[PDB]
């Protein structure tokens, strides 16, 4: 019997809202140590990452592994029900047909139990996580949100530039272009609003900007913003949760 | 002469709300003791009936009986210059062709007159209230708005079923169901927040949630909503008024 | 070389939010005293005119005369990166391709600069200003905004009156009609909230209400708005800024 209870709903939402923007069908394989789930988008240029420890949760119990695949139109629905932090308990037994979301707020008079018809779907696991990225570099969540949209409003091509403390992001568009230069730096009031970055080797990519705002829906989940780029390689957009995280695998553009 | 002055133009439009949103036109029989009003959408599965009592309003005249019947859609926009709180004064005289509507601010410089054209629209009037209803349930009017809301995220079908001490929302949907069980109670901390029923048969019963969410627009008029039940007859939802009230007559479906 | 910049990067947008909604491409003829720009809407009913003084900036530098002629559109999405209050600075060179605009926070660890291509575009000016004006008044630009989207709600053509000491405005909708009447007065507790009025001759125009909803797009920019009515000219509505100001002359029906 699988019982993992999320003490605030909110972040369930909020996880599967970077999946559902792109993603469409996605297998949530629980087991013991807690959930991991993963989808491509149609032209497999995103994948998205998902990894969800015990301490994430309020209470977790997976009595053996159970993976539940599930359209999250479907899902994200339910999901609306859930009015925020009502202790959401994904409840399932052994080779279930369906999982069955459990709210309860504080007074007990209002309890609500809603039931989602699962799917039998395959999927060949990817794992293309590269050792050693080129620069890895933090921001604000906020922050990162911020350029993307601005410079978004411009061409669908926003180019990233990395030289040695000097990040530049830059969209050249047809009616007229845009470009942000941030520097690594450290706060104190707020250590957590500054700039981090290491550059192995330099970078110039290109990312298609639809898919860069989709990634910034993560910035609901935490106040940082991981971005991992190789020149060779798709770059890691992740989001940090208390246990475990919300990945971006985003394959830059040829040119 | 008519003059039925609210004494916060707000109310009108709230209850004038409930309405449009289904009906179409409708007579608004204006006399000594008040306005009873009368409409059924298209279908005839969802009659409207208003009673607004002399008390609810700031001041009441009605010298004879006088029918004025008018299109929802453009009362709604007179009712859109109203601006919230100015004392909205309803004017009509003798066998009249228009009705004034008149709005003023506590301040004396601004006053706003507008006039709308009347129509001439035969309406057989209905009496279907039953003597004694199966089974007759109070609860907040917020809470059983949330319910409709959420459940009708599943099929357009929401199934109430009233057990002794028992009141069971489903809706059961192609992609998934959903369940909300409430129980009567007694509060203290606001009494009007607790669960009421008297079941002298048990019911089961659906309706379509299509109906449901625009009974529920009503909620903006009362704390309460009054729901009785009987399984032959179609159901009365209620919202009260300081004097009189507003009532949505629902048939259940065959199935 | 120019370098205009704005305190408040917001009005700069406000001013331009004038435009948009109705004109297209606007020639922005930039001269050591400041800048002045004039459009016109296809049906040639509507003429906005824009004058900004040297006090409105922050800082303002033009060497010599610049006409820098523009996409509304296209420089709208720039001022969407525009986060409120960035000092705004506009910067040009002799005989430019492109204009830039340069956004800048409180802390400097944030600074974005944009470019917008510019545009060849004719544009045989105009000076159909009236020595003289039948009648003048001064109101709330917020009061004449509720009049106005009040009034449009019935039909299209909303009708100024003006006697002595008498303002009505009027408008006749195929379901109903209209009327607000205010009277000039002097406040206290807010002289500025007060109405002004002086009639050498009374008027009776009407106007599009379409476009009167575009006039008002300019109470963002002052507290008041200044109406000059002539019976065989266009109207002058005006909002004032803090040197200079913004113009919508607006012919009235034929009728």
């Amino acid at each position: 019997m699988l019982e993992a209870k999320f003490e605030e709903a909110s972040l369930f939402k909020r996880i599967i809202d970077g999946f559902k923007d792109c993603v469409q069908l996605v297998n949530f394989q629980c087991k013991e140590d807690g959930i991991i789930a993963q989808a491509v988008d149609d032209s497999r240029v995103l994948l998205v990452s998902l990894e969800i420890g015990v301490e994430a949760f309020q209470e977790y119990r997976c009595d053996h592994p159970v993976t539940l695949g599930m359209d999250l139109t479907s899902l994200s629905k339910i999901l609306r029900c859930g009015n925020n932090t009502d202790t959401l308990t994904l409840i399932a037994d052994n080779t279930p047909d369906s999982i069955i979301l459990l709210f309860e707020d504080t007074k007990k008079d209002r309890i609500a139990e809603y039931s989602l018809k699962l799917m039998d779907i395959d999927a060949d696991f990817l794992k293309i996580e590269e050792l050693q990225y080129d620069s890895t570099l933090s921001l604000p969540s906020s922050e990162f949100s911020k350029i993307v949209r601005d410079l978004s409003q411009l061409s669908d091509s926003i180019n990233i530039m990395i030289t040695k403390e000097t990040i530049k992001f830059v969209a050249d568009g047809d009616i007229g272009s845009g470009t942000v230069i941030i520097k690594p730096f450290v706060d104190m009031e707020h250590p957590e609003t500054s700039i981090k970055l290491e550059m192995d080797q330099p970078v110039d990519l290109t990312f298609g900007a639809k898919y860069l705002l989709d990634i910034i829906k993560g910035s609901s989940l935490s106040d940082r913003v991981g971005i991992r780029l190789s020149s060779e390689a798709p770059a890691l957009f992740q989001f940090d949760l208390k246990s475990g995280f919300l990945q971006f695998f985003l394959a830059p553009k040829f040119n």
